[PDB]
């Protein structure tokens, strides 16, 4: 009878060659920004007064 | 007495099946874009002689 045995065997490293396709973080506008409050302007001016013939 | 040997053995290709987890940008703002200074306007406009009466 042959007796049972197992033939030494040892695998050596290698690199899977992984690769990474080209994507998009799909963003597609940013948030707001700005109030539009009501704004304050005054042109160049002197105060008289007005008074009505009678 | 059986004579030493080694196996015939192949190893098959195989894909290693990577997945790629989620992941943001990591941006939150944009940067400052506007210009602050005043510009001049002026309404419609016409030009008189004040005489105060002596």
């Amino acid at each position: 009878s042959v007796n049972t045995a197992n033939a030494n065997l040892s695998i050596n490293t290698s690199s899977t060659g992984i690769s990474i396709q080209s994507a998009s973080t799909g963003l597609t506008v940013t948030s707001n920004a700005g109030n539009g409050q009501a704004f304050q302007h005054d042109q160049p001016y002197l105060v008289f007064r007005v008074f009505v013939k009678v």
